[PDB]
């Protein structure tokens, strides 16, 4: 629904590129990190591989 992105990015057509969500964990299990590029989904939780 939103992301807050610091580069040069097409804010039209960039909410289609979210993180992959793999499971139930931090960041949806897409990087294990503190903070990744783009926001996931909300829903996650329901809706993951
Ligand atoms: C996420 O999925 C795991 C199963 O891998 C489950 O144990 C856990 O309760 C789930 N978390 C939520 C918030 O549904
Ligand atoms: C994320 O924040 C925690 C809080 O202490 C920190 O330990 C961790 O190093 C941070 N992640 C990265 C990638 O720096």
């Amino acid at each position: 629904l939103a992301a807050n992105l610091n580069e040069n990015y097409d804010t039209g057509t960039l909410f289609s590129k979210s993180p992959m969500q793999w499971d139930n964990s931090s960041n949806a299990g897409f990087s294990e990190g503190n903070h990744t590029w783009l926001p996931t989904s909300s829903d996650y939780h329901t809706v993951n591989v």
